[PDB]
């Protein structure tokens, strides 16, 4: 089932730009005193990274915040409300001033019950719930460590069905293994893609940690592991001659000749990328233009995705239903029902006739000729066509109007 394509994404390096807080209660369990602190900290992440070798995930510790003075947030026994209070603080106040794929927060507070974290499901690079909680419940890091490898398998998208598998043979089940994948394959969320610049990495480097920090050169493992010819695995410093070891972009110890392809692309938005002869990185990852035809001329790419209706209602809707017809948007003429095309001012506000396609989605299934749509006391953005449907031939949805492609890009 799985293409080529997809099983060879599955074994791209993926990196996660970690992010962790100690609350007030740790931090005055362990006696007000910092480093001891932060040495538990970077044990704990090292021992992150280990188990998620086999997993082909880098964490690299890119931040580490005590409140040695006071909790921002109202930190509480019940984990739920500090997990919701938790989210919302990294979305607003931690994201503005620091980037970062993930969170968690290590507190020392006792939460109500069997609970030792809690995580919200396959929602890594998520603004607003890449976010885990976790208590600081033991005094041997590596338990807490592990609870933080399981609370992360949450946010990449391992499920609870917890008390194990359907049946098989510190690590993950094979069912929690492919839970994570099919989310991966489904969402293919974009941040884990970039490698972190070894500067932004806050934890002393480990030599054998096969991502390489600042002061090293090349990280093969162990000595006991490595087998390259190109790396020194004691001393993380390149052999005689050779420019780079594990890279994309190396072969051999050299830099591959330019035009070698690097990142294949995974899906007709997206625009591979190619080896420099220069160095021995694989560029970023980046997209074909704006307004490409696509996904057999059904639609035009925007920012590396085919937006169709057909696709956003079988995502809406999951598998099983299909676009309605025309007459159906004619109900965004008005704002009564599932009708609308923006807020402006909190008021509701009609599509004009030429505009219809780039309100709200209208879906359909059998028998029903009735026009559905989803909607969202919470947020009138669910339900809304995605901005750069395809409206009528040469036309896409921009600010939720049907405009020329030719303006838009
Ligand atoms: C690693 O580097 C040192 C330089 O101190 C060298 O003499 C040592 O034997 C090297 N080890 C290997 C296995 O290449
Ligand atoms: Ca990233
Ligand atoms: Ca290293
Ligand atoms: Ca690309
Ligand atoms: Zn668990």
């Amino acid at each position: 089932t799985n293409t080529p394509e997809q099983d060879r994404y599955l074994q791209a390096k993926k990196y996660i730009e970690f992010y962790v807080v100690v609350d007030n209660i740790m931090y005055r369990h362990y006696k007000r005193d910092q480093p001891v602190i932060k040495r538990k900290v970077y044990e704990m992440i090292n021992t992150m990274n280990m188990i998620y070798r086999r997993l082909n995930f880098h964490i690299a510790l890119i931040g580490l915040e005590i409140w040695s003075n006071i909790n921002e947030i109202n930190v509480q026994s019940d984990v739920r409300a500090t997990l919701n209070l938790f989210g919302e603080w990294r979305e607003k106040k931690l994201l503005p001033r620091k980037r970062n794929d993930n969170a968690q927060l290590l507190t020392g507070i006792d939460f109500n019950g069997t609970p030792v974290g809690l995580a919200y499901i396959g929602s890594i690079c998520n603004p607003k719930t890449s976010a885990a909680v976790v208590q600081d419940y033991s005094s041997r890091t590596r338990m807490v460590a592990i609870t933080m490898a399981h609370e992360m398998g949450h946010n990449l998208g391992m499920n609870h069905d917890r008390g194990f598998c359907t049946c098989g043979f510190y690590q993950f089940s094979s069912c929690s293994v492919r839970e994570h994948q099919r989310y991966l394959l489904r969402d293919r969320p974009q941040c884990i893609l970039n490698k972190p610049l070894s500067t932004d990495i806050v934890s002393p480097p480990i030599c054998g940690n096969y991502f390489v920090e600042v002061g090293e050169e090349c990280d093969c493992g162990s000595p006991a592991d490595c087998q390259s010819a190109c790396c020194n695995a004691t001393t993380c410093k390149l052999q005689h001659e050779a420019q780079c070891d594990s890279e994309e972009c190396c072969e051999k110890c050299k830099f591959k000749g330019a035009r070698a392809e690097c990142r294949a692309a995974k899906d007709d938005c997206d625009l591979p990328e190619l080896c420099t002869g220069q160095s021995a990185e694989c560029p970023t990852d980046v997209f074909q233009r704006n307004g490409l035809p696509c996904q057999n001329n059904q639609g035009y790419c925007y920012n590396g995705k085919c937006p169709i209706m057909t696709n956003q209602c079988i995502a809406l809707r999951g598998p099983g239903v299909k676009v309605s017809r025309d007459s159906c948007f004619t109900l965004n003429q008005r704002t009564r029902g599932c009708g609308l095309c923006r807020m402006e001012y909190g008021r509701k506000i009609p599509c004009a006739a030429k505009d219809v396609k780039c309100g709200r989605l209208f879906c359909k299934r059998r028998n029903s000729m009735i026009c559905n749509c989803s909607i969202s006391p919470r947020d009138p953005n669910y339900g809304m066509v995605e901005p750069g449907t395809k409206c009528g031939d040469g036309m896409v949805c921009s600010n939720r109007q049907c405009v020329d492609v030719k303006t838009a890009y």
